[PDB]
């Protein structure tokens, strides 16, 4: 049962979970690759990789992706939790200069990073081989604007660091805003075009209701995710989350917080239900009864189909993974899992 102060009924009844069949050996392969990339250590992928279910969040999202395709994003998402977790002990250890280091090897090697496949921090080595994977599906212009989407999710990171360091806790709306880049929700709204096989033409992607229902698609599951991870979170001393922001600068109670976080949750999801009327019916204008604008219906269908995958996936995610079981751990602000 999810706990009631989760729960929400509207997706677990009108929001139905999907699984792509390739997700049994999916979950084999990204285990295999985090021990060959060396990104956590052998007994610790042993014991909590599978449990973790990674590959399960991304294999419920990005439904009908080509095998190949929805690999290279569970193994790079998989990446993306790690990291997620490397900077969060560099920011508890003070280690600033690894940091920065760091910080300017992603900004590198997101640029070229089949120059950095050996790196010699393995964190490098696994992000270039995810991102030259990535990059081998679609036109040099969706790698570019992938680029472009990841350079400012790493800067974002960044002021991340500076905040917790410097004991800052961001404003409200500070934080909404800075949470569509440390979320990557332009990152997994791009992915969306690999895994339909098309890149999408700005005019097409720019649309009105194909930009609101993929931003509403991604507000659901960063703010979800607030909702859920806000007690590993306090436990951690992490100070980025609606709910900590609300509780720092609204003076709400943590069930106030809870409360308010929740409803804005809940608007995302009825808010997504209309604005998906109008992008569906977009996808349809789109066949025109040409063979390029079938093309282009037919991804842009997919693309809004998989927006609302996101919701069941980071949803039923947050329940099963093993990330978030706070209350399991001996010590409740050093997650098992991480490198510590
Ligand atoms: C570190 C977590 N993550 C994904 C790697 C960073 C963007 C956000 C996320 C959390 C939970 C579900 C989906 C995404
Ligand atoms: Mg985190
Ligand atoms: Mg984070
Ligand atoms: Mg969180």
């Amino acid at each position: 049962a999810v706990p009631p102060s989760l729960r929400l009924p509207v997706i677990e009844a009108a929001f139905p979970r999907q699984l792509h069949p390739y997700w049994p050996k999916l979950q084999e392969t990204t285990r295999t690759w985090l021990l060959e990339k060396r990104l956590m250590p052998a007994d610790k992928v042993e014991e909590y990789a599978d449990g973790l279910c990674y590959t399960d969040l991304m294999a419920g999202y990005y439904l009908g992706a080509p095998d190949e395709v929805l690999q290279a994003i569970a193994d790079y998402s998989a990446w993306f939790f790690v990291w997620d977790d490397r900077h969060d002990r560099d920011i508890v250890h003070g280690r600033a200069g690894a940091w920065r280091r760091l910080r300017g090897l992603l900004h590198t090697a997101l640029d070229s990073p089949g120059d950095h496949l050996h790196h010699e921090d393995t964190l490098v080595a696994g992000f270039a081989d995810s991102v030259r994977r990535l990059y081998a599906f679609l036109p040099a212009t969706w790698n570019a604007r992938f680029a472009r989407h990841f350079h400012t999710v790493i800067e974002a990171y960044d002021r991340e660091f500076h905040n917790r360091t410097r004991g800052i806790v961001p404003g409200v709306e500070e934080y909404l805003e800075l949470r569509r880049l440390t979320f990557a929700h332009w990152i997994w709204t791009d992915l969306l075009e690999p895994s339909s096989g098309c890149e999408l033409p700005d005019a097409v992607r720019k649309h009105p209701a194909y930009r609101r229902a993929a931003l509403l698609s991604q507000e659901f599951a960063a703010w979800y995710n607030d909702l859920c991870s806000l007690p590993k979170e306090i436990a951690g001393d992490e100070v980025h989350n609606l709910g900590i922001s609300l509780i720092t600068h609204h003076s709400l109670t943590l069930e106030e917080a809870i409360g308010e976080v929740r409803r804005r949750v809940e608007e995302c999801i009825t808010e997504f239900l209309a604005v998906e009327r109008d992008a569906l019916r977009f996808a349809d204008e789109l066949a025109d009864g040409t063979v390029r604008g079938k093309e282009l219906s037919g991804a842009v269908r997919a693309n809004v189909g998989n927006m609302r995958n996101w919701f069941s996936s980071a949803y039923w995610f947050h329940h099963e993974s093993g990330r978030y079981m706070v209350d399991s751990w001996d010590d409740r602000s050093t997650p098992p899992y991480v490198n510590n």
